[PDB]
């Protein structure tokens, strides 16, 4: 396995936590998006996760590519917002994620 892959794994493991960290993020704000900035920045320091903000949009980004339904993202100017579909539960996401995950078969 190489370094590239064994680097992927290592983010894959963390995208469950994470997706309850972000919806958490959500679910305390009144607006519909953030921008990409902002959500990452309150994702690190909701949790004692070992990632900075740059890392940490690393994963949004995969978490987006993995459950598109539900995670998008916009760009405006500079700006990139964060938006996700209210509609669907991090019960089903949660299995989506976990099936996704395993399909790689790494």
């Amino acid at each position: 396995r190489c370094p590239e892959q064994e680097l992927r794994l290592q983010r894959l493991e963390r995208l469950p936590e994470l997706a309850r960290v972000l919806r958490n993020v959500f679910v305390s704000e009144r607006k519909p998006a953030l921008t990409m900035e902002v959500v990452c920045a309150r994702m690190v320091d909701s949790c004692q996760t070992a990632l900075s903000p740059g890392e940490m949009e690393k994963h949004l980004v995969l978490l987006a590519e993995l459950l598109p339904d539900w995670l998008s993202l916009h760009r405006i100017r500079t700006d990139t917002y964060v938006k996700l579909d209210k509609a669907v539960d991090l019960a089903g996401l949660t299995a989506r994620l976990a099936h996704h995950v395993h399909a790689e078969g790494l």
